[PDB]
């Protein structure tokens, strides 16, 4: 059915979803599901030219996203040709049996369409929701929640707009975006401040931050100034002491913790003065939000 | 962008959709690099550099992905890469385990690593939750099933780590078999009638139907359904479903599904159904923590 409408493409732009990646997502995925043939269920039971209404309702409790790119699906499926009645946010909570969106349209196209809908919608809202809930968990701190390069192939710019849906911030997309100097790069350089200093050289323009793993190499890059640091599997108490010595060293430079986190260690983490936590599990350990397709009786 | 004949042979052997796979690398690649290069090691690490890395678990699971691993690395180094030691897939791992000690060229190591560990992890994840549903239904007929519930882009990939934890595949997609749902009735108004219509267009295909009440259960059994999906029974539906299923005599293969949940797997491998069918084990597998060490 070769692209969708530019009101979709709009659309998506105007939430601002990644246009051109959502495209080669839905067609991926409507591919997976008919290149062994046509629909033969929906031929053989629903007649051609029958249409009907649709809700798609939320099971569960959570936070919705994904819903412009579901519509994607059915505008693609349908070729226009269809008329939606009520419709949700991103962003917006769901409780159980609420009623995301309701569409009519030719009722084998919404057959077609609606596995695809629905493994985009119930993982991005998976996504969201579990950033929420850590989100929740940092309330009455300063503390922000950020994501990682742990997405699953293929959905990265998808995920990272989840996250963004859930209240949570971007880390950097990808490889040459932004500098990140790990373990094996202070190994390589021959301390945290020699690639610290290598990688300020090398690219000035980048956001950079460094990742230690002990308050040895934290010391070294506060005497540089870091603009951002990134705590590597710390302890609440190292990272007390961490603050410490960064507020001691008048730098004000970002503290980010990351590894060893779960949601029952967050508030105690945030409570530190930590500005940030890096988590990777927003992304590649999202359990799926349980929402159905249901046509009207 | 191609990979060496030893990749595609690799691939092959393990039942790997070879075309599939080059897709999902290329593209997973892609999202890494599109923004250039990388500038972390471009300044730190020797360009002559060279290294010896392992891929290690760090908790219990089965491996699945690692042909797919192997096959980013030798794209990103245009196949100049050593393998000293592997594990299988469907191979059973535990803390330290090593699956995998390669060497290479260290900063295509560090562009290929990440790439290789979200493949990894992710499809070690569904074999382990596989795993895990396996071992609950351990001591009964009962087995476990995937769906088409998949990420989008991953299927064949998920749908290979199920296999590679003990699980049953069954549809690839829409068009390889008739499972007559719940929207199809409502459409058509009637649980018995659609099977029926679905039986006269193409005598020869197996028909699934999915009924969500124990009288649509009657309705299809009367008619003799061959396989019959019980859309989120109570484990004591389930038990009423195997005696009317028994009573009536007929060979119908029972399934259940719906929100089925770890907690409650062994239970429902005890009511006498066939299958359950799991969503979550493509859908909502936790990651397999898995390491790249230098
Ligand atoms: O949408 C389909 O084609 C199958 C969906 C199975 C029912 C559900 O959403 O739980
Ligand atoms: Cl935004
Ligand atoms: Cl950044
Ligand atoms: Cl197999």
């Amino acid at each position: 059915a070769e692209a969708w409408s530019p009101a979709t493409d709009e659309r998506l732009r105007a939430a601002g979803i990644d246009a051109e990646d959502a495209r080669r997502v839905v067609v991926t995925a409507l591919e997976e599901d008919l290149r062994y043939g046509a629909d033969v269920t929906s031929d053989a039971t629903v007649p051609a030219d029958a249409v009907t209404e649709a809700v798609v309702a939320s099971r569960q409790p959570g936070v919705l996203a994904g819903l412009p790119v579901a519509l994607a699906v059915l505008d693609l499926v349908t070729g226009g040709r269809f008329e939606v009645a009520e419709c949700r946010a991103d962003g917006d909570r769901l409780g159980p049996g609420d009623v995301a969106l309701r569409v009519t349209a030719a009722t084998r196209e919404l057959l077609v369409a609606e596995r695809t809908m629905l493994n985009l919608l119930c993982h991005l809202s998976g996504v969201a929701t579990l950033t929420a809930r850590w989100n929740d968990a940092l309330a009455g701190t300063h503390c922000k929640v950020r994501d990682s390069r742990k997405t699953l192939p293929g959905l990265r710019l998808l995920e990272k707009y989840a996250v963004r849906r859930g209240g949570g911030q971007n880390h950097r997309l990808g490889l040459g975006d932004a500098i990140l100097i790990k373990d094996n790069h202070i190994v390589a350089g021959g301390s945290a401040g020699a690639a610290l200093q290598a990688a300020r050289a090398h690219t000035p323009g980048l956001p950079c931050e460094v990742e230690v793993t002990t308050l040895a190499e934290l010391d070294e890059v506060l005497a540089l100034g870091a603009d951002e640091v990134m705590l590597d599997n710390f302890t609440v108490e190292q990272c007390v002491e961490a603050v410490r010595r960064r507020d001691a060293a008048r730098t004000r430079t970002r503290l980010e913790a990351s590894g060893g986190l779960t949601l029952d260690v967050a508030a105690a983490y945030a409570r530190t003065g930590v500005d940030l936590l890096a988590v990777g599990a927003l992304t590649h350990s999202a359990p799926a939000l349980d929402l159905g397709l249901d046509f009207a009786p």
